[PDB]
């Protein structure tokens, strides 16, 4: 009731800004988010004891890859946590309470292959789920986690707020296959540009929502340099380990996931910050303007790539 989480003074002030790193102690990850449930929604948005043993459940169904692992959902959450206390008068009180447990599970019991290596391998979960395979995955694990005794943080709210808190994560889960942003993106520019966006349109909110969760998932390209680049070592350890099933399966990877295009990863990286992370968070910047500072730092993380390439580093 009157049991405030607090930080040491250096996170106290640091994870209020974009740039924040989460730190290497895994056990101080929890609290971490607790703390930023408490600041974002209050200490009454759920049971405690709740809270954590569900925490503690969503942790143990996140697996050690290299990449989307633990450290990828609370990294993604504090992103979101950073959004939406910058934003603070723009959300309702379901929004605040659904997407920081969005962020966190979003990844759920991924396995370090994507959508298409399910596919190609002819997984199960790719005749559960034809499209966003692994969303449906990570939204179904998350329900699944709620249903077990004792997890239902949601236990307080009515029948219906129920269902509308499930069907924002179920949205917002949706939203990080990647696949579904570039649509996303451009139909967001041209309903900002005509001026027809409408934030009372729930549809409007839906595509803002799935443009924040972009921004929060591809927020490794958002922080300091070195943070930045030692993540792009992780996420190429998985998409190169990605490449070499491909190859087990008699196929040519793409060269995001061909280690023996190892030396073209400053150019990749490149294509990416000018095909998917730049126009992300220009078009947020333009829809929510206190998100400027993660544009600004994707375009410095862009010089420094520029920078590699030109063996000034
Ligand atoms: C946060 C984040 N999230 C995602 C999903 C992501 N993906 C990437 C790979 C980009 C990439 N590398 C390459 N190549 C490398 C050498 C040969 C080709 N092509 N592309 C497109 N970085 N990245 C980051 C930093
Ligand atoms: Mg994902
Ligand atoms: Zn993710």
């Amino acid at each position: 009731g009157l049991m405030q989480f607090t930080l040491p003074v250096r996170l106290c002030k640091e994870i209020e800004l974009f740039h924040f790193d989460i730190g290497p102690f895994e056990n101080m990850w929890p609290g971490i988010f607790v703390y930023m449930v408490h600041r974002s929604c209050g200490t009454s948005c759920f049971e405690l004891e709740k809270l954590c043993r569900f925490i503690m459940s969503v942790k143990k169904n996140y697996r050690r890859v290299p990449y989307h692992n633990w450290k990828h959902a609370v990294t993604v959450a504090h992103c979101m946590y950073a959004i939406l206390q910058n934003n603070h008068t723009l959300f309702t009180d379901l929004e605040r309470k659904g997407l920081l447990i969005a962020c966190l599970c979003h990844d759920l019991d991924h396995r370090g292959f994507s959508n298409s290596y399910l596919q190609k391998f002819d997984h199960p979960l790719a005749a559960l789920y034809s499209t966003s395979t692994m969303e449906q995955h990570h939204f179904s694990q998350t329900v699944s986690i709620l249903q077990l005794e004792g997890h239902n943080i949601f236990s307080t709210l009515s029948s219906s707020e129920y269902e509308q808190v499930l069907e924002i994560i179920r949205k917002a889960i949706i939203a990080t296959d990647l696949a579904l942003y570039f649509g996303n993106r451009k139909q967001l520019e041209e309903m900002y540009q005509t001026g027809s966006l409408n934030l009372n349109n729930q549809s409007h909110r839906d595509r803002v929502i799935g443009l924040m969760m972009t921004a929060c998932d591809l927020c490794s390209v958002t922080k300091l340099w070195p943070v930045t680049k030692l993540t792009a070592n992780d996420i190429y350890a998985e998409f190169w380990a990605e490449g070499d099933e491909m190859k087990k399966l008699g196929i040519q990877p793409i060269p995001m996931m061909d280690r023996d295009k190892k030396d073209e990863v400053p150019q990749g990286q490149l294509g990416f910050y000018n095909a998917v992370a730049i126009p992300c968070y220009t078009t947020l910047t333009q829809i929510l303007p206190p998100t400027e500072p993660l544009l600004k730092a994707c375009r410095d993380n862009l010089s420094q790539w520029e920078k590699v390439i030109r063996g000034e580093e």
